């Protein structure tokens, strides 16, 4: 049954990136509002919607620092602690964690996941 | 395209567990040919196949002692090193790892996984 509620990676329209989410609403005719883990909400096509939490092991993501610089990296953990996900990332043969926040998808990166996990 | 040479958790059926694996095959009409890890083959239903590598956080699974022991355990974490997976798993508050072949489902477990990662 129904993708309400579904935690997912979306496409942000304006800048190409995907960020973490939750399907809130079936807008219908392949749409579906989405309220992302910041508190904004918009409509997002299915079609750039990633059904994946986590992000794949192996996947390259984009990681934030908190001094607002960012990087590309490559996934080699998943971590559970009191109910929160925390992803390894791997930059030049060094891993350092990070909180799901802290890590989101280029334009290029999501695309590489829409066949395997997007619900277009 | 195919399901060939995909990852995937699939029945074993004398036993009703689910083993890691790999489908070589498309045998038709809803069967797949299954090498799993430990160098068995049989053909299996697309409905006893998990398209599940790693099997999924929160999961539960069933945890292989090297003695011949087993026992219920939650995955927490997920790990690669060296191209190897390594499942973190919790049982009784308290985590340890286990490479991939010391990681199963029981019916019951893997039953649940079916309606999101089933080839039914």
């Amino acid at each position: 049954n129904s993708f309400v509620g579904l935690r997912v990676v979306a496409k942000w329209s304006s800048n190409g990136y995907f960020y973490s989410g939750k399907i809130t609403r079936d807008v219908g005719a392949g749409k579906y509002k989405l309220l992302f883990d910041d508190g904004y909400e918009c409509d997002v096509l299915g079609k750039d919607i990633l059904l994946c939490d986590p992000i794949p092991l192996d996947t390259e993501v984009t990681a934030l620092s908190e001094d607002e610089y960012f990087s590309a990296g490559v996934v080699k953990g998943h971590r559970k602690e009191s109910g929160e996900l925390y992803y390894s990332i791997e930059k030049e043969g060094q891993r350092k964690w990070y909180k799901r926040m802290a890590v989101i998808l280029s334009l290029e990166q999501g695309n590489r996941l829409r066949e395997q996990y997007g619900l277009g």
